[PDB]
Protein backbone atom coordinates (compact mmCIF):
# COMPACT_ATOMS: atom_id res chain seq x y z
CA UNK A 1 0.00 0.00 0.00
CA UNK A 2 1.25 3.51 -0.91
CA UNK A 3 -1.28 5.99 0.55
CA UNK A 4 -0.22 8.83 2.87
CA UNK A 5 -0.67 6.64 5.93
CA UNK A 6 1.61 3.74 4.96
CA UNK A 7 4.09 6.36 3.77
CA UNK A 8 4.00 8.20 7.10
CA UNK A 9 4.47 4.85 8.87
CA UNK A 10 7.52 4.21 6.69
CA UNK A 11 8.93 7.58 7.75
CA UNK A 12 8.47 6.67 11.40
CA UNK A 13 10.03 3.25 10.77
CA UNK A 14 13.04 4.81 9.05
CA UNK A 15 13.42 7.36 11.84
CA UNK A 16 13.58 4.63 14.48
CA UNK A 17 15.99 2.64 12.30
CA UNK A 18 18.11 5.80 12.27
CA UNK A 19 18.12 6.06 16.08
CA UNK A 20 15.75 9.02 16.27
CA UNK A 21 13.92 9.97 19.47
CA UNK A 22 10.27 10.08 18.30
CA UNK A 23 9.22 12.46 21.06
CA UNK A 24 11.87 14.91 19.84
CA UNK A 25 10.92 14.42 16.20
CA UNK A 26 7.27 15.09 17.07
CA UNK A 27 8.19 18.39 18.70
CA UNK A 28 10.58 19.28 15.83
CA UNK A 29 7.99 18.48 13.17
CA UNK A 30 5.25 20.47 14.92
CA UNK A 31 7.61 23.46 14.87
CA UNK A 32 8.56 22.78 11.24
CA UNK A 33 4.90 23.02 10.27
CA UNK A 34 4.90 26.37 12.09
CA UNK A 35 7.84 27.36 9.89
CA UNK A 36 10.88 26.68 12.09
CA UNK A 37 13.76 24.63 10.64
CA UNK A 38 14.35 21.29 12.31
CA UNK A 39 17.64 20.40 13.97
CA UNK A 40 18.28 16.94 12.54
CA UNK A 41 21.12 14.46 12.46
CA UNK A 42 22.48 13.72 8.99
CA UNK A 43 20.63 10.38 9.18
CA UNK A 44 17.33 12.00 10.26
CA UNK A 45 17.66 14.68 7.58
CA UNK A 46 18.17 11.98 4.96
CA UNK A 47 14.96 10.25 6.00
CA UNK A 48 13.00 13.49 5.68
CA UNK A 49 14.55 14.29 2.27
CA UNK A 50 13.32 10.92 0.96
CA UNK A 51 9.75 12.03 1.68
CA UNK A 52 9.73 15.84 1.66
CA UNK A 53 12.18 16.59 -1.20
CA UNK A 54 11.67 20.37 -1.19
CA UNK A 55 11.93 20.71 2.60
CA UNK A 56 15.19 22.65 2.73
CA UNK A 57 14.36 25.58 0.44
CA UNK A 58 10.58 25.40 0.77
CA UNK A 59 9.57 24.02 4.18
CA UNK A 60 6.69 21.56 4.63
CA UNK A 61 3.00 22.28 3.96
CA UNK A 62 0.96 21.50 7.06
CA UNK A 63 -2.07 20.86 4.81
CA UNK A 64 -0.42 18.19 2.68
CA UNK A 65 -1.79 14.66 3.11
CA UNK A 66 1.66 13.34 4.04
CA UNK A 67 2.34 16.04 6.65
CA UNK A 68 -1.07 15.35 8.21
CA UNK A 69 -0.44 11.60 8.19
CA UNK A 70 3.03 12.04 9.74
CA UNK A 71 1.68 14.38 12.43
CA UNK A 72 -0.87 11.69 13.31
CA UNK A 73 1.65 8.86 13.28
CA UNK A 74 4.19 10.70 15.45
CA UNK A 75 1.45 11.55 17.96
CA UNK A 76 0.21 7.97 18.14
CA UNK A 77 3.71 6.55 18.55
CA UNK A 78 4.50 9.14 21.22
CA UNK A 79 1.49 8.25 23.43
CL1 LIG B 1 2.16 10.19 0.03
CL1 LIG C 1 24.49 11.42 3.28
CL1 LIG D 1 8.69 9.20 -4.26
CL1 LIG E 1 -0.04 14.14 24.02
NA1 LIG F 1 5.92 15.36 0.47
Amino acid sequence: YTGAVPRANRIVQQLVEAGADLANIRTMFRNMLRGEEMILSRAEQNVFLQHFPDMLPCGIDRNSELAIALREALRRADS
